[PDB]
């Protein structure tokens, strides 16, 4: 078995601002909804907060150098909205200088950046006005996106508008699992609509400002399997798929929300009253590429409970990461095929995030994470088959250059190919990272 990837295949690693930066109250940064969320008992394991994190705010120059010598040519990172707009009518020059400096380091190292505008760290002052449940917030996003595009843009080759609309809306306002932590389906769906519009707002700004960099949204998507052949389990699986995949993909490519899901949500949608004339047109802008984040699949069975979808995920025990997520690379191939099928069909596809959190152990100064290594290798084999079969896959970013604040999981789960000693902040590439270095060198494995 020998796998060779396209000549121009984009290889990179990704991170997000709140998960790795630290310096939460430095350089004028004011709190994000996560700084507040992490303080609510029971919301984050161990009660962890993004305070300090990997202290990237102070070690960025070394981290990008580590990337370079690790063989990477692409780096996707996000900007912390709170550093840019710490309060209404602000515009923090000190915040813009951090990224300007980050970008100087990237360029000096010869790296190509991808800047993600929104990676879940909404400024708390905005959430105080109602957050994503308010149309007005889109105006604030305009302010943010415009500033970032004017101060940069002539230096940004890749624009990633919104990272996972699903998580920010559904988990952030519906299940209460992510910040701000509301549990109101009405707000969640309104929130999802507003965030999708922000991809449109950023897209409109991009064309108006005449920027040349590629622009695209990033959706987390998962392959969905029915637990059994029972008709209700198949219907249940259809619902999960509409819930996470179609609800966001349909508006992006087809200008509409899944009718079957629109009917199921019924009263929570309150007649789609939050949808204003032109909104759907604003949202339907695929851009230059579709960003995809993939990790696992779901096995769904039907239930007649009190939940929104009335669905239960049967958890697999064999082949799973340190987070209990099943490792099923085959599903990754099926999903990419399906995405090409409906939605993108020709449009370049970019895997902005793929990776695994395994239990690490430092032995003789090294991290023999054969598990994480195998996980990445196998999913790449899936990507290979999609390619070679015509699939328009053009790049792959391993999620987590560094172990970091893994949201509700806290620091207990490590996704990095590079190990972080939280007691000293010392960085140490894991074996999976070394394997990745040479792999990109041969661009194949």
């Amino acid at each position: 078995n020998t796998f060779i990837f396209p000549a121009t295949f984009m290889w990179g690693t990704s991170t997000s601002s709140y998960q790795i930066e630290g310096g939460t109250d430095e350089g004028g940064r004011t709190p994000s909804i996560w700084d507040t969320f992490c303080q609510i008992p029971g919301k984050v394991i161990g009660g962890d907060c993004g305070d300090v994190a990997c202290d990237h705010f102070h070690h960025f120059k070394e981290d990008v150098q580590l990337m370079k010598q690790l063989g990477f040519l692409h780096y996707r990172f996000s900007v912390a909205w709170p550093r840019i707009m710490p309060a209404a009518g602000i515009i923090n020059e000190e915040g813009l200088l951090f990224y300007e400096h980050l970008l100087d380091e990237i360029e000096l190292a010869g790296l190509i950046p991808m800047l993600t505008l929104y990676h879940w760290d909404l400024p708390q002052w905005i959430e105080d006005e109602g957050g994503w449940t308010q149309r007005e917030t889109i105006q604030h996003f305009k302010t943010y996106a415009s500033v970032i595009m004017d101060r940069f843009g002539e230096r940004i080759n890749w624009w990633n508008t919104i990272n996972e609309p699903y998580c920010a809306s559904i988990l952030g306002y519906g299940t209460g699992e992510h910040a701000p932590g509301h549990e109101n389906w009405r707000e969640a769906f309104t929130a999802a609509h507003h965030i999708l519009m922000c991809h449109g707002i950023a897209s409109n700004l991009h064309k108006e400002k005449g920027l040349t960099g590629k622009i695209g949204i990033t959706l987390n998507m998962e392959h969905v399997d029915a637990a059994s052949e029972r008709p209700e389990d198949v219907a249940a699986a259809i619902r999960r798929d509409g819930f996470i995949n179609r609800w966001f993909a349909e508006p992006l490519f087809n200008g509409k929300y899944p009718e079957d899901m629109v009917e199921w949500y019924g009263t929570y949608l309150n007649g789609l009253d939050f949808v204003q004339p032109g909104d759907m047109e604003l949202i339907q802008q695929p851009g230059d590429f579709l960003g995809i984040n993939y990790y696992t699949r779901s096995i769904i069975r039907s239930t007649n409970d009190a939940s929104l979808l009335q669905v239960e995920q049967v958890h697999m025990e064999e082949p799973v990461t340190d987070m209990g997520w099943e490792i099923h690379p085959e599903s990754f191939y099926k999903l990419l095929t399906r995405i090409e099928k409906d939605f993108s069909k020709g449009l370049p596809i970019l895997i902005t995030e793929n990776g695994a959190a395994m239990r690490d152990e430092l032995v003789n100064g090294q991290i023999e994470d054969t598990g994480r290594q195998r996980y990445i290798e196998e999913h790449l084999k899936a990507c290979h088959r999609f390619i070679e079969e015509g699939g328009q896959l053009k790049g792959y970013f391993v999620w987590s250059f560094l172990d970091n604040f893994e949201w509700a999981w806290g620091y207990s789960k490590r996704f990095g190919i590079v190990h972080i000693n939280y007691e000293t902040q010392e960085r140490t590439p894991k074996q999976s990272a070394l394997w990745f270095k040479q792999m990109m060198a041969k661009n194949g494995f």
